[PDB]
């Protein structure tokens, strides 16, 4: 605000003082520059939601119009549009709409400086008239949207056309999923059904048949209207994706809309016509959903889907070829189709030194994962990977085939240039081993640029596709958080990692760089700082013995245990960051990331939040949540249910200081939850894309349910949708959540492996 106000003063004074200016700078030039600087400041003030400053600016701009018309400037349209924006942002919807319509009626948008295209004005009026319900959705399309598409004049590239096409596509989509129109279609369908049943009962007949035919004609009209809307929706989504990059979650919405209509040949003809102009970098992150619908059926849907998956794997190989490999090496048809795509991939010129590399490398990674020997691999040791035959074959094969580390997160390149990606140079000679049955081994790889990429080569009978899908969903929602001022100002978001499933029994997990598990810090620290307290194992055993007793005894035992167990988390920051400046910044990072993941894991039902799934990053302070596969409330179905919204035990809360909760954690919870329920449409779109994934399981299979404690899509998405309801205020919702997350009667009846005493 300070810089922008001083800039306003500067530009106005320079425009007034004619003798200070140079020779060839007339007063029209100074005036025009002043106006442009003011309009820029108005954009900036609008995002900050500073109402009074946009009001001041638009008033001071409207006062310049008389003195601008005498200098020979035509800046009335841009300034009146700024006034209309101020009105709309103060709540005057009808006044803003009337002002924009007056701009459109009597103004020459062609011959005037500070240009203003007629199609963006028309689409602005159309958007505002739709929001205010000021006209029927059949006149909005006839007066504002189709005239806008006609004003583009065949230009199908740029941000102007991107805005127009996204406007029109969202309008048509909104017309399809309309509760009134769906009720009307259902009513006409029941009428047709009942009248046909009555006619069958009879075979009076003449009039009955005539009424039946009139019903049929009405139903044909309604269905044809819906078919036109579907055509326009799909076509304009595809044209908006091909024009600009402003709207790129239109790829997720187009994909959901197209997978719902895989049989309606109308949709497939429109897609066939327009699909080849979208850059494949828009679909690159949707390969879990695309490669799950592959089949060999010779239809048109499959001939489009297979070609799209092929082009994605050719342009961005490190984003599609592992999906193809996993798919090759209704399940039989999917495997056959993925095998055909793989055979075609190992035939073309662009990707031919890349597909064999990934082939051989994945084979040896899987072989190394599956190889368990209790003698050759002792849990906790550190074995040089040259003594097993699998180890030597692995090292040789990896030396002969250079690839980027499979757990490195590669960003998608618009220029299609993946040469700047570090390849695996060599492997560290040894590999660690963790405790389990099928020994998870932690490899290290030294890359070309000289960094160390550690990896968990996880083998056994686990399902990493759940964890990978949920990591992708959480990353998408955290990306939604960046669009709002309050959460973006605080960098509220989650830390991601990379899961890569190789087969149905093995995967590569990214070993997060310099973290430490929460339980592995907390259990030694508890006895280092309080040598007279109970041990972690004594508390766990004491709580597990009273697991088959009444709630009164369980709560009494829990109080007795936590009276002899004091939190020590506040020391994690006093012993990794002794400098007060750094200590304060890192403790704030911890609090903010804990708040963001608490709200985000309440909204998505995230469970299984024990100490071994939470990592503490001792370089930046901020927590990382891994193992995100038990989501959508699957955790309160277990034998000993997890009935808390998130993990907020005494140690998580002790890491926050004098102000236990009231402070940074509560304000950040409220900003997160306030930004989440203003993106409920986008979260619905993400979960809808999840709904068309044939391989995602919406219930926890008794295998993992036994590994954890020693329509389902419709119910889950409905629960998510009612957690984002604006009925209660954010303050009251967060108060309730923090009351039930820290309650002793809730924490006392949790499973003993969920270390709640801690
Ligand atoms: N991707 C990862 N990055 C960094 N550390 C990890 C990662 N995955 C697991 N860890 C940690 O390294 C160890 C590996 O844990 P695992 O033995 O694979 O599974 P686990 O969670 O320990 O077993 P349970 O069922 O939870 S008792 C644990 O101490 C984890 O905290
Ligand atoms: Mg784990």
């Amino acid at each position: 605000s300070q810089i922008l106000s001083c800039r306003e003063t500067t530009l106005s004074m320079w425009s007034q003082r004619h003798n200070l200016r140079a020779a060839g700078l007339t007063s029209a030039d100074a005036r025009l520059v002043q106006i442009r600087g003011m309009l820029l400041s108005s954009d900036i003030f609008r995002f900050h939601r500073a109402r009074q400053e946009t009001l001041n600016l638009s008033t001071a701009l409207s006062d310049l119009i008389p003195s601008c018309e005498s200098l020979g400037l035509s800046v009335d349209a841009a300034i009146k549009m700024e006034a209309a924006n101020a009105l709309w942002d103060h709540g005057e919807m009808i006044s803003s709409i009337r002002m924009l319509q007056a701009i459109d009626k009597d103004s020459s948008l062609k011959k005037q400086s500070v240009p203003l295209s007629r199609s963006d004005l028309l689409s602005k009026i159309g958007y505002q008239v739709s929001v205010a319900r000021l006209e029927s959705p059949d006149a909005i399309q006839k007066k504002y949207l189709e005239p806008a598409l006609k004003e583009l004049k065949g230009k199908i590239e740029g941000r102007e056309a991107g805005q127009v096409f996204h406007q029109f596509a969202v309008f048509c989509d909104e017309q399809l999923q309309n509760p009134d129109s769906l009720e009307d279609l259902a009513r006409l369908q029941n009428l047709k059904k009942g009248k046909d049943e009555e006619v069958a009962q009879l075979k009076h007949l003449a009039k009955a048949k005539q009424w039946q035919e009139l019903d049929q004609q009405e139903l044909r009209r309604v269905e044809q209207t819906r078919s036109e809307f579907l055509k326009l929706c799909i076509e304009n989504y595809l044209l908006s994706l091909a024009a600009s990059d402003e709207h790129d979650n239109d790829a997720l919405r187009f994909m959901a809309l197209w997978l719902e209509k895989s049989e309606e040949e109308v949709a497939n003809e429109v897609v066939k016509k327009w699909i080849n102009k979208v850059p494949t970098r828009k679909f690159a992150l949707l390969m879990n959903q695309l490669s799950s619908r592959l089949q060999d059926h010779n239809t048109l849907f499959q001939k489009l889907l297979i070609d799209l998956v092929y082009r994605i794997c050719v342009d961005h190989p490190y984003h599609g070829m592992y999906h193809i490999w996993t798919g090759a090496r209704v399940a039989v048809s999917r495997q056959r189709a993925t095998d055909k795509i793989a055979k075609a991939l190992s035939k073309n010129n662009k990707v031919s030194s890349i597909w064999p590399a990934i082939d051989q490398t994945s084979r040896v990674y899987h072989a190394l994962a599956m190889d368990r020997d209790p003698t050759r691999y002792k849990s906790g040791q550190k074995v040089p990977i040259k003594n097993s035959p699998v180890g030597q074959n692995f090292l040789s094969t990896m030396s002969n085939n250079p690839i980027p580390p499979p757990t490195l997160q590669i960003e998608v390149s618009a220029n299609l240039d993946y040469s700047h990606v570090p390849m695996i140079h060599k492997f560290a000679p040894e590999m660690a081993i963790a405790s389990g049955v099928s020994a998870p081994k932690i490899l290290t790889a030294i890359g070309t640029d000289g960094r160390k990429y550690k990896q968990l080569v996880k083998g056994g009978n686990d399902d990493l596709r759940q964890d990978a899908i949920m990591e992708q969903v959480f990353a998408a929602v955290s990306e939604l958080l960046k669009l709002h001022r309050e959460t973006r100002q605080r960098n509220l978001g989650i830390r991601t990692y990379k899961v890569l499933p190789l087969t149905s029994s093995s995967g590569l997990i990214e070993f997060v760089s310099n973290t430490i598990p929460l339980h592995e810090y907390l259990m030694p620290a508890h006895e280092r700082y309080y040598p007279k307290d109970l041990k972690g194992s004594q508390c766990r055993k004491e709580i597990a013995n009273a697991q088959t007793k009444n709630t009164e005894t369980r709560i009494a035992v829990y109080r007795r245990v936590t009276e002899r167990f004091h939190p020590v988390m506040r020391y994690f920051f006093m012993e990794y960051f002794p400098d007060p400046d750094e200590w304060f910044q890192k403790r704030t990072n911890y609090t903010r990331t804990t708040a963001a993941i608490s709200m985000l894991g309440h909204v998505l039902g995230l469970g299984d939040r024990h100490g071994h799934n939470i990592l503490l990053d001792h370089k930046t302070g901020e927590v990382v949540h891994i193992d995100l596969g038990v989501a959508f409330e699957m955790g309160r179905v277990l034998p000993v249910p997890e009935l808390v919204p998130f993990r907020l035990t005494r140690d998580i809360v002790d890491g926050m200081g004098i102000t236990k909760t009231e402070g940074v954690f509560r304000r950040c919870c409220e900003f997160t939850l306030d930004a989440l329920r203003e993106e409920a449409a986008s979260i619905q779109t993400i979960l809808d894309s999840l709904r068309h994934d044939t391989l995602y399981q919406w219930s926890i299979s008794p295998v993992r349910m036994a590994k954890l404690q020693n329509s389902e899509a419709d119910r889950a998405i409905e629960v998510v949708k009612k957690k984002l309801s604006k009925t209660l205020s954010v303050m009251a919702t967060v108060n309730d959540l923090i009351n039930q997350a820290t309650s002793v009667s809730n924490l006392a009846v949790l499973y003993s492996g969920w270390a709640a005493y801690a």
